[PDB]
């Protein structure tokens, strides 16, 4: 049986501007590999996060929640059944939230993170910093809910909230998290990083304000799901950190852009896996010349017919085509937002991995 | 207890007068390594006995046998992907104008080769050939099927003014290799002198690479999981192709963070929750110093994680090299600094080959 390369490509659809003469970048493109690939195929439109459901999993019975996201925006790796926090490094002097973003400061911010990812009891802390004052906690161990209220007052001149139940199924993840801000409060109030800041006249991050708490449900990994083997080539932290989540091996191949590397790469894997996404990226002559750059990249793809099953779709509605080899052609030649819409195909985010199934045998 | 095995790789040694007859290591500002070194066991590693890594013998690997091969080794130095089994070649483009091999190399010509290292990379049924290309007429074959023998010869006659060579067998077991190859080889020839890059170059007055000269064949032996050798799960913080490749080799999860030594130090300890065994490899006179110094600032987090973790560092070479063990409750045996110097005083004398020993045994 065949393997499958997906390839999703950021950004495409748009519209059309008097730029490339009422055409979207799309259809201005010299794009013969992509032509090709309809010419040799079948054709539509797909409609639905949308790379979530592509690979098979109903988002909101599979969502993660805004928690858990931040924390895979991050780096970060978190599992089924670890809850996950939004967090801002602030400011507490003298037992009041002076500034929730501690002036948004960075330096720093990424040994207080530290200083203050560890464990205790049962449990597990990990905090990990962003951009300015951002940062994630992810908790993991026995009885976590998400059932419980933020630290974060939402506004300058409150103290820290304590956490509180909601209802009743949250009573001990409150316990536990109270007796983590409390640690974490005495650590970063205590840290040379901080005590840095007083000195030159910052505002010091004392101060660890979590809020929308959310718990990473079930997810099946990617083989109990589809039955089959996994891999992403996918830059972006949040992709790599789903794919993970799923456990789908990765590879990144960036550049010193790289499209040729993440489409040869990923016809490599063809040999060891089932199943290969590979993410594409994200003034209009310039989105264009993009573009005929993604399409010259995209020559492998023609002559794997034989062994693989090859999907092209962008991500309101895109066009998707699909190519592997004994495939009866639509009709379609062109692949662009109107050409496509002659397509056989009218589709959903579900379907895809349906249809990929199906071509594969 | 998980184990984080960091190797400073390229660790500048022998004394310059310009440091005041010390070492990059022994000058170098290093309050975090030092500290590693007051609370943990100290001494001096002879890496193994005869030759590109010690890294294997590290991960637990005697490198005598199932050193994988410099075939295989090419292909893994190019980002390949090798399973065992599979069959793996040194590889030249080359130049072959009407049955003579006339530049051994398409004259270090490099535009153009990987799109036609693509078109030679396919499945014709039973096996399947994969060609990656490197810098100039540089590349690698991997051979993907069942029962592939290296008991065959190659096809790189080694100087211009011969033919390619047809594939023989070395020994019975080799006859069906040969039997694919030369046909492989046939159909790649056909393949490459009609490409368009090759028509663009006898066009533009340049050298065609129309023919992929093999040589080296090697067979990636049976080798065992980093979990059937080890009886743990292992991670590898690691840029650089090769490393990488034999880490997917032995079947531990790659993870590349990308002079991101705080960043890779810190996805390593991030990984002690999920793997029993991370491994990071990290890569004039006062600018070593400066490195070395820099380096010493990332290893920050590790001061506070021995409670549930084994820390190791040592160095490799790009001579034997500093080494220290820690984690909590250790019994600290007296040397206070790290560099090749104080690091004598320690207890510790050993090989590559003891230290899943001294971790493991340590860990609980």
């Amino acid at each position: 049986m065949k393997s499958i390369i997906l390839i999703v490509l950021d950004g495409l659809g748009d519209r059309p501007g008097s730029d490339l003469q009422n055409r979207t970048p799309l259809q201005a493109a010299f794009r013969p590999n992509l032509n090709w690939l309809a010419s040799h195929g079948i054709n539509g439109i797909m409609h639905p996060t949308s790379h979530m459901s592509l690979l098979g999993y109903d988002p909101k019975v599979y969502y993660p929640g805004r928690g858990p996201f931040e924390a895979l925006g991050l780096g970060m790796d978190i599992r089924p059944g670890d809850l996950a926090f939004r967090a801002n490094f602030a400011t507490n002097r003298d037992g009041v939230i002076v500034d929730r973003r501690a002036g948004r400061e960075n330096k720093g911010n990424e040994e207080l993170a530290d200083a203050i990812s560890l464990d205790m009891g049962e449990y597990s802390f990990r905090v990990k910093s962003g951009v300015e004052h951002r940062a994630a906690l992810v908790v993991s161990g026995p009885d976590l809910s998400d059932m419980i209220g933020d630290s974060d007052p939402h506004r300058e001149g409150l103290p820290p909230e304590k956490i509180r139940p909601t209802d009743p199924s949250g009573d001990r993840t409150a316990e536990v998290m109270n007796a983590y801000l409390e640690e974490a409060r005495r650590i970063l109030s205590d840290h040379r990083v901080n005590k840095e800041r007083v000195k030159n006249g910052r505002l010091p991050g004392n101060e660890l304000l979590v809020r929308s708490a959310g718990k990473v449900p079930a997810i099946p990994s990617f083989t109990e799901k589809n039955r089959m083997k996994g891999a992403c080539v996918v830059g972006s932290p949040w992709l790599k950190g789903l794919c993970r989540l799923l456990r789908m091996d990765v590879f990144d191949v960036p550049g010193a852009s790289n499209y040729r590397g993440k489409i040869e790469k990923a016809v490599d894997l063809t040999s060891s896996h089932d199943f290969v996404l590979v993410n594409i990226k994200a003034n209009y002559p310039l989105k264009r010349d993009v573009i005929e750059d993604i399409d010259r990249a995209m020559e492998p793809l023609k002559s794997i017919g034989d062994h693989a099953v090859i999907c092209v779709t962008g991500d309101d509605p895109v066009p998707i085509v699909f190519y592997t080899d004994g495939v009866m052609n639509d009709g379609v030649h062109l692949f662009d937002e109107l050409s496509s819409a002659s397509g056989s195909l009218r589709i959903t985010s579900y379907n895809v991995m349906d249809i990929l199934m199906q071509l594969a045998g």
